[PDB]
């Protein structure tokens, strides 16, 4: 038993609700939030701007130590970070962005970043300003992640999309 509250049941290990990410993470203040990063951890907008401007930019003034440390990740690819004011952990994931025209097919070597943790509070990978079909990202999650996820979907019109076309 967790604290997640008000989720739809997909599968066995997958769930969903129409919320705002943020006011998620800062209710239930998971092991593990997903933030929907980009190679350079420049988190400027959707998810990414949302979950920093919450964390009053602390986010970004680590995230910059990270990358001049250790340069950029990978499309695909995830780093663990501190959570913040909003989860114990944040696991920055780039999914492909469409709109930089990276392989679809990255997506789900993103999405398997996520068996390495129990549980997660995440945002669907490559949909919004990342430009990837979110129905067929939450395809690629159900089919890929094997630990226990809560996604949260900020678009109360996507989210019953979501759910109507579930198969
Ligand atoms: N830019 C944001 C900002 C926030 N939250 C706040 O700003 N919270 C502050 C405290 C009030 C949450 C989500 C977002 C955001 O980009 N959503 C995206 C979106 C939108 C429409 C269609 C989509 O396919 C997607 C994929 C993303 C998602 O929903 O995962």
């Amino acid at each position: 038993v967790n604290s997640f509250s008000g989720y739809l049941k997909l599968t066995d290990n997958v769930y969903i609700k129409n919320a705002d990410i943020v006011e998620e993470a800062k209710k239930v203040k998971p092991t593990v939030v997903v933030n929907a990063a980009n190679v350079y951890l420049k988190h400027g907008g959707g998810v990414a701007g949302a979950l920093n401007k919450a964390t009053n930019n602390a986010m970004q003034v680590e995230s910059d130590d990270y990358i001049a440390t250790n340069g950029p990740l990978k499309v695909g690819g995830s780093c663990v970070l501190s959570g913040h004011n909003l989860a114990k952990h944040c696991l920055h994931v780039v999914g492909p962005n469409v709109n930089k025209g990276e392989d679809i097919q990255l997506l789900k070597s993103a999405y398997e970043n996520f068996n390495q943790h129990e549980v997660l509070l995440a945002p669907l990978l490559s949909a919004g300003i990342f430009g990837a079909d979110p129905i067929h990202s939450l395809r690629v999650c159900v089919d890929t992640v094997r630990t226990n996820v809560y996604l949260a979907v900020f678009d109360k019109n996507l989210y019953d999309k979501l759910v109507s076309s579930f198969l």
